[PDB]
């Protein structure tokens, strides 16, 4: 009911963005405390879970000796608190990876030192279990800093940029398997295991970079497109005492993946997660670090594919069994195993998906997140060893938790479509809310000040007889007797969702203030509706997703307050692709579309992602053909705005360049924008505001 008009620059400036836990919360091994940087990132503070008191400041800029910087950006505390790593001068590499200036704060001496007496940014510094050593990556080699002897030992010598990586991971493993760190220490501190990724034979992509250069310079990196050579991976154990390395022979294929390794809490068990190239056979081995003998411990085979996020999220139990989420039975559910691989208790059941696995406490209580309430929502649950399930979340919407070491407490983040983040601390027994760390008063008051309509959730019924979760924001002085344009907003990728009872305040409300209905529909292929719903697209991406947006548009179009001749579609990345597909396959259903950094053809996208859902080009020529937007470009109808960054390392500019040329040769008019030196997130300075303005204006002129 507020007074102020929603302004596009305010959206784009983050004025509506909720304050979150973002900054740095980490549970301590004692289980009763967590650490967190203060607001100014000038100190690291230790907090009691139960009381929330700041027990002490573990490190500060003010007090520390010989501290050359005024702020930190990240930290890590050693298991004993004798050493704290401090990270400054962070440089992002890709989505997750970064390098940094890393210092060792010697707690006992109140002294800041360099981690290494070699000046140079490093990656992935990882304490040994005893806190006394730090393995880190520099220049693609592994080093171990040893605090007891004030010495650094060099573990590998063959590291080489764009060729050989030790511990760190290649572009595609980082992006698609979610793994930046393939090093792991034994529980007794005797071994550092690592994966060596050989990227030498993987093809390169080159991106011309233009800023402030007389001659352009290429950002060059290895990127395997669908069906091309991936890194070859090898597993090694370095024995700290002997300063010698051994290789592990794994009984897997030469084009397989090792997306994770991790020593368990037994010093004798190196867990190695492997996946074949088709990604339908997940096998985990335990390797004994002295005999080097691998033993198969878990195997998960799927008709279509095993989802590697569940490989990354597999949780070991104190007492070396583990909890694993498998889609075996048609939904994502938790299974509990001993250290011999014996599956002794299935934990969850029913027609709904587990969405996150937190862990298993000392009483065998299993803690997780699921969409049991609705595909649209997320709640945290506990299932104890007698099979009793308690929903721990107190509010309905989206809940996600970070548990203390013992799982006796957790920091919960809650939001709903209507309500921005409430970060509050709970005691697990009795699901008792202790206090609230943040509940965004200010943003709530700002919201009340503005005129906007709420997201109204519902289902879109298609002629094909699907029911698609959806939201709708009506225009500002909504008059049922009028005929409004609709913008359909979507992403549509495998297992993704845009229709979520979760807080978000984006340009939908700007457009709503200018007379547009905005709708968001999650079609086939999307998450939290079970395996079949998400994998029915297998080997034929985009077909069903297009069909469904076209079908959803067709139905929305029959609403009396909607002008069927003015329905548009917007999407970014897979959403961009889905836009192209929908304009190409909908026989003029959409009047306009915006396609931001779209894949044009799955041939152009990367190995691990594309093949998961499509297999290789050689094996699926029909699928790749059916799924190509580029192939059907000459069928495009409606007004298109297509946009890309010039330096997009994820969805290559190539996609957009090629699609536009198809349009040109078919005499199809369209708008395009290429943002210089920008990547897949198209931002920097005024870039987002300029882009969203462009997009809004394009809709005002064409929709």
């Amino acid at each position: 009911t507020g007074d102020k008009p929603v302004d596009l620059k305010e959206i784009t400036s983050g004025m509506f963005y909720a304050r979150s836990a973002g900054r740095g919360i980490r549970s301590m091994p004692d289980g009763e405390h967590y650490t967190e940087m203060n607001r100014e990132r000038t100190a690291i503070v230790r907090y009691n879970y139960a009381s929330g008191k700041a027990v002490d400041t573990l490190f500060s800029i003010e007090r520390a000796r010989e501290c050359p910087f005024k702020q930190i950006q990240n930290y890590e505390v050693s298991s004993t608190g004798h050493h704290i790593l401090l990270f400054t001068d962070m440089e992002s590499i890709y989505r997750h990876s970064y390098r940094a200036a890393v210092y060792d704060y010697d707690v006992r001496r109140n002294l800041v030192k360099p981690l290494s007496e070699h000046v140079g940014k490093v990656m992935i510094p990882t304490f040994s279990p005893d806190g006394r050593m730090v393995a880190f990556v520099r220049d693609n080699n592994i080093f171990i800093k040893k605090f007891d002897f004030d010495t650094e030992v060099q573990v590998t010598t063959d590291g080489q940029i764009n060729s050989v990586l030790n511990g760190a991971t290649d572009w595609v493993y980082e992006e698609e398997f979610g793994v930046t760190n393939l090093m792991s220490w034994s529980a007794d501190n005797a071994f550092l295991a690592f994966v060596r990724s050989d990227e030498s034979a993987v093809p390169e992509y080159r991106m011309p970079m233009y800023e402030d250069k007389l001659y352009p310079e290429d950002y060059t990196y290895k990127y395997p497109k669908a069906g091309e050579k991936n890194s070859t991976v090898s597993l090694h154990l370095y024995n700290v005492a002997d300063r010698n390395t051994k290789s592990v022979s794994l009984p897997i294929d030469a084009d397989g993946y090792i997306p994770r390794i991790a020593f368990t809490d037994n010093a004798d068990e190196l867990a190695v997660m492997t996946l074949n190239r088709l990604q339908n056979d997940f096998k985990m081995y335990y390797v004994h670090p002295k005999s080097l003998v691998p033993k198969l411990i878990l195997q998960d085979m799927n008709k279509r594919y095993v989802d590697s996020d569940w490989i990354q999220a597999l949780k070991f139990t104190a007492g070396g069994g583990f909890a694993y989420v498998s889609e075996k039975d048609g939904f994502a559910h938790i299974y509990l195993y001993d250290n011999k691989g014996v599956m002794h208790r299935r934990i969850t059941s029913g027609n709904w998906d587990v969405t996150k696995l937190y862990g298993v406490d000392a009483s065998g209580t299993v803690f997780y997140q699921s969409a049991e309430e609705s595909p649209i929502r997320r709640a945290v649950y506990a299932i104890d060893a007698k099979g009793r399930k308690t929903k721990l979340s107190l509010n309905v919407g989206t809940n996600d938790a970070l548990f203390s070491g013992n799982y006796a407490y957790y920091i919960n983040t809650y939001s709903s479509a209507a309500t921005p983040t409430v970060v509050s601390v709970f005691r697990s027994k009795g699901a008792k809310e202790l206090r609230t760390l943040e509940d965004n008063v200010a943003l709530r008051e700002r919201l009340k000040a503005y005129r906007y309509n709420p997201k109204e959730f519902t289902i879109i019924k298609t002629q094909s007889a699907l029911e698609l979760n959806a939201w709708i924001v009506k225009p500002i002085d909504f008059d049922p007797s009028r005929h409004y344009p609709v913008l359909m907003v979507q992403y549509s990728g495998p297992n993704s969702q845009q229709v979520l009872d979760r807080y978000s305040f984006d340009w939908e409300h700007y457009l709503a203030s200018k007379g547009y209905v905005v709708a968001c529909v999650d079609g086939r292929g999307t998450g939290a509706r079970g395996e079949e719903w998400r994998k029915c697209t297998y080997m034929q991406l985009g077909v069903f997703e297009s069909d469904d947006q076209i079908a959803a548009a067709t139905a929305i179009g029959q609403l009396p307050y909607v002008d069927a001749a003015r329905i548009g579609i917007w999407g970014w990345s897979y959403g961009g692709y889905t836009t192209l597909m929908s304009l190409c396959r909908g026989n003029g259903t959409f009047k306009a579309g915006i396609a931001v950094a779209p894949v044009a053809d799955w041939r152009f996208y990367d190995s691990v992602y594309t093949e998961r859902f499509m297999r290789t080009p050689k094996e699926n020529a029909s699928g790749y053909k059916m799924s190509s937007a580029l192939d059907v470009a000459s069928q495009l109808q409606g007004n298109l705005l297509i946009v890309s960054g010039s330096a997009d390392d994820n969805v290559h500019l190539q996609n957009t360049m090629l699609f536009t040329e198809a349009l040109v040769q078919a005499n199809i008019p369209f708008d395009m924008a290429i943002y210089m030196d920008k990547n897949h997130s198209i931002y920097g300075g005024n870039t987002r505001y300029h882009l969203y303005t462009r997009k809004a204006k394009f809709l005002f002129d064409n929709l």
